[PDB]
């Protein structure tokens, strides 16, 4: 029962538990992506401002 | 039978039993390797931060 329990727990952890190092890189990647997206959006708001030079 | 038992026990121990020192050296080598690797991964996780300054 000890042997089966430890192997069973290992098998369960291999499926449900998350590997923090595996996707903390993904988290940082997504943070960089969202920052770049916010910057590009804010750049996009001021894009039509050049029209006013013709009025 | 006594002599045969002691000889056979020694022969079996030559195979199944582990060497404590020659295992601890590898264990500590693996330890320094893994901590170096996790430090290197942690420092490599911040590479994209050099890009957002261009935004």
């Amino acid at each position: 029962l000890m042997n089966a329990y430890e192997n069973t727990q290992a098998s369960e952890s291999r499926i449900r538990d998350a590997d923090m190092a595996e996707e903390t890189v993904a988290f940082t990647k997504n943070q960089i992506l969202v920052q770049s997206g916010t910057a590009m959006l804010a750049q996009a708001n001021v894009r039509p401002q050049g029209v006013l030079s013709l009025l």
